[PDB]
RNA sequence: AGCACGGCUUAAACCGUGC
């Protein structure tokens, strides 16, 4: 079984289908892959993730390097022994922590000295460190150690910020191959930021080919500027992607930004609007989003959403998911993130059947209209 | 507490607005 092979098998515009085969499984794309930050996605067991449609989960580094820890997690059997999750699982190098909890952050050239949010502990989160991490975890995707510069950002501050990124993913390739044991095993992706200016992404492209990743990411965007803005910057910083490669677009989840970033290019996606909604209530459907804590939602039988194959929608109703949430029933946080997960899944699924019939185009477009239309 | 809603792009079974 091949160690990282990615494939395109159809093409249509700027967006296209295919897989990534792994030692530990296939994974087809586009993609949506779930987060699960603390060696779980929220309220959901692995085979009912499986269930959804998912082929790879993703894993934080920071985080698990707190708790549990990543030497005891590598003492535990590795990640994936760890939570019961057996096929390819990515993790993030930390470098969005490196922006969400800037507070507690001490950045220096050697890496970001993190004041754990829990313990008030300090640690180095080096390139290296972080490297070093994912492999204890043993993920199967190891991303770039990297600071998700943040919005808005003058040209000074998105440059240093790029980079000492592009430095640290060098330093990255490097810890990456010091070990065969995780060389011969995992897939390193780099991650591109500038914000939004094209000539530093040019610039970071360009520094991120020149090392030599076995996929490439787009960080920085989906932090505040906006969607119009998002879509422009993917507009040229894709295409100075190596095409051959996977793209990998970060923290980008809402039905219609998905498609968008679709049409542009991108492969693969991770986010954590699906869990982190199902959990507040806020339910994904073809017709737009839809909070089930409202009262038009007290006793309606049909299911959250028409169309879906899911487990939840073959069974439950909404008036059951309403009364659940108002309640404060996990059991309602359970259903509405396994809905969520399934919805994102199947319209994965859709987007890469559409690109194998060459109307995919037409699909975004029908999308779009019946999504923003609202009609649930 | 509760009610009517909103937000969310893992320090979030959360946070906010109005009664
Ligand atoms: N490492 C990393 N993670 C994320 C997640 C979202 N954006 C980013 C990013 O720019 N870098
Ligand atoms: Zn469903």
């Amino acid at each position: 079984r091949p160690r990282f092979s990615f494939s395109i098998a159809a093409r249509e515009g700027k967006a296209r289908t295919g897989t990534i085969e792994m030692k530990r499984g296939v994974i087809r794309t586009p993609a949506f892959m779930p987060v699960g930050t603390a060696a779980t996605v929220k309220a959901l067991k692995p085979e009912t993730v499986r269930a959804t449609g998912a082929d790879i989960i993703l894993g934080n580094t920071y985080h698990l390097m707190l708790r549990p820890g990543a030497e005891r997690i590598a003492k535990l059997g590795g990640l994936h022994s760890f939570m019961g999750w057996d096929r390819p699982i990515l993790t993030d190098s930390g470098g969005y922590q490196v922006m969400s909890l800037s507070s507690l952050t001490k950045q220096s050239e050697e890496g970001v000295t993190f004041k754990s949010h829990l313990d008030g502990s300090r640690h180095m989160l080096s390139p290296e460190r972080s490297i070093e991490i994912q492999h204890l975890l043993g993920s199967d995707i190891v991303m770039a150690f990297d600071e998700c510069t943040p919005y808005p950002a003058t040209p000074s501050r998105a440059a240093s910020s790029m980079e000492r990124s592009m430095r640290w993913a060098k330093r990255s390739r490097d810890a990456f191959d010091s070990r065969k044991e995780q060389a011969e095993n995992a897939a390193l992706f780099g991650i591109q930021q500038g914000s939004v200016f094209e000539n530093l992404r040019q610039q970071s492209a360009d520094a991120l080919a020149e090392i030599g990743f076995d996929g490439y990411a787009v960080g920085g965007l989906a932090v505040g500027e906006g969607q119009d803005e998002m879509f422009r910057v993917l507009d040229f910083s894709v295409p100075m992607l190596p095409d051959d490669k996977p793209h990998y677009l970060m923290g980008v989840g809402k039905p219609d930004d998905i498609v968008g970033a679709v049409e542009r290019g991108i492969d693969m996606f991770d986010c954590v609007l699906p869990t982190r909604s199902g959990r507040n209530g806020q339910a994904f459907t073809w017709d737009g989003p839809i909070n089930i804590r409202n009262a038009r939602f007290s006793e309606d039988l049909k299911p959250l959403d028409s169309e879906c194959h899911c487990a939840v929608c073959q069974k439950w109703s909404r008036a059951y998911i309403h009364h659940l949430i108002r309640a404060g029933e996990i059991l309602g946080a359970m259903l509405m993130t396994e809905h969520n997960i399934a919805f994102y899944q199947q319209l994965m699924q859709k987007i890469r059947d559409s690109i194998s019939e060459g109307r995919f185009s037409q699909f975004a477009q029908d999308f779009r209209a019946r999504y923003f239309a609202r009609n649930s």
